[PDB]
């Protein structure tokens, strides 16, 4: 998170800490609880294994309201695509329920057709880059407004508005960055967002997935995997 503050600890209970392992080494991202046994995240956050770890604030540190456990299964949406990104939304199937406490619940997403609109007030939090090149170990946040569809359209090889929400104003240093990818955008306490990425240099405006789009998606994977 770019131009943001450290989080309340616990305040986001449902955030999740992801670590990435792969041939190329580690990578990080985000992700929420969505119900005591799935965490929504991005599909690009893929990995031969996973690992969640819940109920944190620094993650550097052992802390005793911390959870981990390995993801059993990552579920892709059928239609990801690695080279533009779109259908950017996994499902983290966990490989235990989660002991539900204050530190470690789920977060509500918009009812099915509820929507989000351009000049809405979100907050995204998450553990990632506090600039182009520097990093954190406690959960931050920040407030970022929602686009108009055009400011994305202009900038990006693939942006489509059915199943993507345009973040930030440009001329702000406010931002998701690398790291954050796969956490929550929280419109007045609801996810309606999943962070999947932006510039390389982290000037905004930067693109979303848009929850309310993939609900049947969400939906049918959680009950099939249940
Ligand atoms: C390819 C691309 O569009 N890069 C943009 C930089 C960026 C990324 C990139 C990225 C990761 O997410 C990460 C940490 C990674 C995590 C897990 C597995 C692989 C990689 O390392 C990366 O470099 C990225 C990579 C692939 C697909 C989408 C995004 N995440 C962001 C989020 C933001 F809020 C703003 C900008 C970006
Ligand atoms: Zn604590
Ligand atoms: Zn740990």
């Amino acid at each position: 998170i770019i131009g943001g503050r450290e989080s309340r600890p616990h305040s986001r209970p449902y955030m999740a800490y992801l670590q990435i392992q792969s041939p190329a080494g580690q990578s990080r991202c985000g992700g929420f609880l969505v119900r005591e046994d799935f965490v929504l995240t991005a599909a690009h956050c893929w990995g031969s294994n996973i690992n969640v770890t819940l109920g944190a604030h620094n993650i550097q540190r052992r802390e005793n309201t911390q959870q981990h456990i390995t993801a059993r299964r990552a579920i892709r949406h059928p239609q990801y695509n690695q080279r533009t990104i779109q259908n950017d939304i996994m499902l983290l199937q966990l490989s235990r329920r989660v002991r539900r406490n204050r530190n470690v619940n789920p977060v509500a997403l918009p009812r099915a057709q509820e929507g989000l609109r351009p000049g809405t007030l979100c907050t995204v939090a998450g553990w990632g880059r506090v600039s182009m090149r520097r990093g954190t170990d406690t959960l931050r946040e920040v407030q970022l407004r929602v686009q108009r569809d055009r400011q994305c359209l202009r900038i990006f090889g693939s942006y489509d508005p059915r199943r993507q929400i345009c973040v930030g104003d440009r001329r702000e240093r406010k931002a998701a960055f690398k790291g954050d990818s796969g956490g929550p955008l929280l419109c007045n306490n609801v996810a309606h967002g999943i962070v999947s990425y932006g510039k390389s240099s982290g000037v905004p405006p930067e693109v979303f997935t848009r929850v309310s789009s993939f609900l049947p998606w969400i939906r049918t994977t959680m009950r099939s995997f249940k």
